[PDB]
């Protein structure tokens, strides 16, 4: 028993970064196979970075200009290409721990591990969500750009997010591997916002099964609620619509514990009314929204 | 910037662990070099359990009554011995992936990562404290037993933690690398306790000074505090004594944001008697003890 915030082993993923140098700039890549992915940014300088054109850029380089280093290795660049926001470098060694793998787009309110690395070297792994706001609260310095997010499937490695800076408030932007930024947001040093956040509210409600899976039960009650009289308490507190498919998701959570997803809104309903009243829920004196259904089974019976 | 709880990259680890099977008991061990590591009590049976003599447990047992799988490639042993509370496998193979390691004991307050495994194959890492009664607050079902906890230093890895239990109340009991228990805990199947727990006073100044260096800044004051009046309000809240030797450590934290150790104590003691009305900081509503200076330092600007 017990309920933390797990990331994924990283050991797969750890044997694909790399260091990838232009200019004066240093940050990490993704090697698979025998390409190099990386933040396209790479190849501005401190001045192109105001209102960078990319095409331009790109067009006046070459294979020399890029330093690849896995470790003291030196890996050599015999190719280069842009993929919307990220680089490929094509090298002339296929990465022999290259692990099977996938490039996937997430959706907002799904979680993966992140392996935080500066130039090259992985330091640290955490867990992250997609926030409806296509942002993320992640742990990045100067440095960590091309670090990447990922899930694990069957010692299949599915690859679905790569930094690629800081918002002025803070919280952080990237793509997935195809180069596609998540939310409206531009490889370009000008201040830009995120749109305004929402809770997720599928998330709460798999973490209020958690607690009940783990002997926290002093929020439940016996009263219920319709889907739409929950909705309407959702919009005041800025929470997300309860969909019909999101209650079979939880179907798994709500079959295993006994309580109905309904009766379950029915405590999330009073908690945000009264509060918690000095009360914690599993360590938590707020609401979590950071695990999916899928995290809470895979860790409490998985 | 940005502030998680962020876990050692677990690859290092990954490559040691290995599944110790013995009658039809099944767990995880830990192969450095030509040893395989474990809990002792992966030799008893469920009725042995119950008052067991290890001593005389092992000596009824021989080498072909061990299975250790790493991956599907079975190892064979040639050898076994006891050390306090984990047993030794020698084995015909030298782990051809051993880091370069220690076995360290580590002290309440201090943190560690955990590597969660499921026969012999990791499932998934997360950051945990010791506490002051010598228990950790981690997440570990039936079979996870044998899974290690570890720091990392310039490639070279501490382990300092072994799981080998749950405890009525949900918190779990292990040893060090070295087969004695961290607490007054046995490996015995009877209901055993805890003594009380503190909140570790350093470790919540140190998440404050995180929490100033990422722009947080609601809870400071102009006011300063003494050490001894400090100390008195700490006791009334259950919180650890602070030391002169704790202001030492938080030198660096202070040097970086300009706020004395005891103004922040200052700060702190204002927290413990209000509370946050309804504020938060670094995203939760209570005082977080489970990050030393040094994770954040390794953080903020490490
Ligand atoms: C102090 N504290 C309370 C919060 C303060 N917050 C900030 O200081 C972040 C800061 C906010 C900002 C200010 C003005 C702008 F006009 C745009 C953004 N943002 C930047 O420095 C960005 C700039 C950048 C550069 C390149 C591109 Cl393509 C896109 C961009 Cl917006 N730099 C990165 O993001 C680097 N790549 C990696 C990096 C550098 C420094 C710090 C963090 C990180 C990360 N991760
Ligand atoms: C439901 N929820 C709200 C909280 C309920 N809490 C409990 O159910 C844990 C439960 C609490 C307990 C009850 C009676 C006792 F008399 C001693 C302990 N404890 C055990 O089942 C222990 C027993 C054990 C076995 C061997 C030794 Cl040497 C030492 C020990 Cl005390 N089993 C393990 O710890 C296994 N090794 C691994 C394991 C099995 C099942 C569940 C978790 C874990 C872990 N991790
Ligand atoms: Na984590």
């Amino acid at each position: 028993s017990g309920f933390r915030k797990m990331a994924f082993p990283s050991g797969k993923v750890e044997g694909c970064m790399v260091q990838v140098t232009c200019g004066t700039t240093t940050l990490n890549g993704l090697w698979l196979d025998d390409v190099v992915y990386c933040p396209r940014h790479v190849i501005c300088t401190s001045e192109d970075m105001l209102n960078p054109n990319y095409e331009d850029l790109l067009i006046r380089k070459s294979n020399h200009n890029f330093l690849v280093q896995a470790g003291n290795v030196q890996l050599r660049v015999i190719g280069h290409s842009m993929q919307n926001c990220v680089l490929k470098l094509k090298v002339d060694t296929a990465n022999p721990k290259t692990p099977k793998y996938k490039f996937v787009r997430i959706q907002p309110g799904q979680t993966f591990s992140v392996l935080a690395c500066y130039n090259g070297s992985p330091s640290g792994v955490y867990q992250c969500a997609m926030r409806p706001n296509f942002t993320i609260k992640g742990s990045f310095l100067n440095g960590s750009c091309g670090s990447v997010g990922f899930n694990i499937d069957y010692d299949c490695v599915s690859f679905c997010y790569m930094h690629h800076m800081e918002l002025p408030t803070g919280v952080h932007a990237g793509t997935d591997l195809e180069g596609n930024f998540y939310g409206p947001f531009v490889d370009r040093q000008t201040a830009q916002a995120a749109g305004t956040d929402t809770t997720i509210t599928v998330n709460v409600l798999a973490w209020l099964y958690a607690a009940v899976i783990n002997g926290d039960r002093w929020f439940l009650n016996r009263f219920t609620t319709t889907l739409n009289d929950f909705n309407l308490v959702a919009m005041k507190y800025n929470y997300e619509p309860l969909t019909q498919d999101h209650v079979d998701i939880l179907g798994p959570l709500s079959a295993q514990t006994g309580i109905a997803v309904l009766d379950m809104c029915a405590s999330l309903k009073e908690l945000l009314q009264n509060g918690m009243n000095g009360r914690t829920i599993l360590g938590s004196a707020l609401l979590e929204d950071e695990f999916t259904p899928f995290d809470v089974v895979r860790q409490c019976s998985g």
